[PDB]
């Protein structure tokens, strides 16, 4: 299959998960701000589009760590091996949104194929799934390309078991000599602590500042 | 009745609306800075007071937006023609608030008088609600004047169907030539998305940005 | 013992310790800036570390104001005639942290003693909780030094009566001629409203911007 079972008796974090999966559940968000300015360099200099290359630099980054890509499946804790952005896309003629899921690619050629296609086939398309059930293995990641933030929380009413990580975005503003993006990230505290979400953060930005191809 | 019933079989958000009521029962809250520069100036000419001033501001530009102003009723979906600000007043005396509500006006001079009117009344209440039950049709303000904050947000043990939106400002800042209000909006998934928050922000920043009258 | 049953009868917030407690039950968080540039150069003219400061200085904030203390204990609304700081502490080798305490002294060097005296015996124990139950009488505190935010906010699936302040400081940084740490406050609102919140954080920073001893 496309995911292993993980070895919770062996980990280093056995006692922390058992904890706050059960004694005590929560999760956490935090909104910190990506510095986009070599990144929108790069952008200028070529024909890729900000939302796509977004959604493929944090598909990359969560597909480089595990605690990224856990989930319970049959009441097991497993690993996928690789996990596929479902992202969020603004209809303008009913101001709704819908959600979309392309398959990820280490390639960003690839990946953009992937994306464009899933775009011109839903487009016009109004339902909220419109590809019918979300992939199990799937990163959640929304955009408010319309107003600033400098915070987001999602308060769920139930998010038992719920691992997989949900990124927000809002639109991205000039600060003095830099080009900063307020990125919010919510987590489960079973998988993730706080050293795992900055981890995905500074890596985030590490390839925000290098080279797309 | 000060309320119309609104037509959910025929809303493009109808499967939204299910879904984030029942299925997957969320809310969010955002926290931006709003630039005040302008209406400090218009404020500075004139006698009006910075807190009735918001308070008529945001209450306006709640009144603009039906997702803004909808409810259940009698098991439907409503529309409120018209919502009244519900705000927090702070009592030096026993460092304690009460809620006060007063009736909207498009007029500002004629919202002044019933702000001052109620205040006038109520000063030396101490009970949390000194006027007895909340208008069903209000909205919620709340300011922490006495320190500046980034974020703010409400964890409610339950907000079943409570689709009234919660706005909290904090002490406002000088951020290099610019006064910023930091402004927290607290929101049902079912009614709102993204886009009506980043609209209603939007649009509160054109109205301070405007003539007061 | 150690703590004072308080008067609810009396307290001029008593309607909205139980309106707060049981009939809307709800907690905030709020993520302010403190200004630590004076801070850094006491830090600089001594050989104290930072973690540990902030400790004490959070700690002894919190030891002067009462409805920072609270708690149930056999069902009745206790103040604590003090509490002690737990913290989290972070294990290079696992990638794991484990959160320890120790006793809070008004004396910065008693309390400095007791941090390296707990540290010593435990930096190498990975267990979530090396010294066993949590002292009742806590507050928490938890670094996530690798990474800056501007919010932080926890979603706990249940608190009632969790009444001890929850504190979670970020990576400082330089902001013009500044350096602010980030420093996010989560309480329950049976206790503490926002005025309460506030003067916690107005006098944090008094006492970051006075002498250590
Ligand atoms: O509901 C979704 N997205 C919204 C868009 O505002 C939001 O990002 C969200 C994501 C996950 C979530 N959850 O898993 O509880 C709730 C809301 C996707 Cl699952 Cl379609
Ligand atoms: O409780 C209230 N206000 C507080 C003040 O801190 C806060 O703004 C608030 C508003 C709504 C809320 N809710 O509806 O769940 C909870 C807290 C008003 Cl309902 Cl009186
Ligand atoms: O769980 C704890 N700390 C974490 C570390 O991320 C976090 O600060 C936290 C604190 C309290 C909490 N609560 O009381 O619900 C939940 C998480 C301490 Cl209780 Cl060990
Ligand atoms: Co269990
Ligand atoms: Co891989
Ligand atoms: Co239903
Ligand atoms: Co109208
Ligand atoms: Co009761
Ligand atoms: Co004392």
């Amino acid at each position: 299959m496309n995911y292993t079972k993980f070895d919770v008796k062996n980990w280093v974090r056995r006692e922390h998960f058992e904890f706050y999966r059960h004694r005590l559940p929560c999760g956490f968000s935090l909104t910190s701000k990506i510095d986009i300015t070599t990144l929108k360099k790069s952008l200028d200099d070529s024909a890729y589009k900000f939302y796509p290359v977004m959604i493929y630099l944090i598909a990359q980054a969560v597909n480089q760590f595990d605690e990224l890509r856990m989930a319970i499946k049959d009441d097991e804790l497993i690993v996928w091996d690789s996990v596929d952005p479902q992202f969020t896309v603004f209809h303008q003629e009913t101001e709704t949104f819908s959600a979309l899921s392309c398959p990820y690619s280490s390639d960003i050629d690839q990946f953009m194929v992937n994306y464009l296609s899933v775009m011109e086939r839903y487009k016009s398309d109004t339902k909220l799934f419109p590809q019918g059930v979300t992939p199990e293995n799937h990163l959640n990641i929304s955009a408010l390309p319309w107003v600033n933030f400098d915070s987001f929380n999602l308060n769920v009413a139930n998010f038992t078991d719920y691992f997989a990580p949900i990124i927000t975005m809002a639109k991205y503003q000039q600060e003095g000599d830099r080009l900063l993006l307020p990125l919010s990230v919510q987590v489960h505290h079973a998988v993730c602590d706080g050293f795992h979400v900055a981890r995905f953060i500074n890596r985030l930005q590490e390839l925000c500042n290098s080279k797309l191809k």
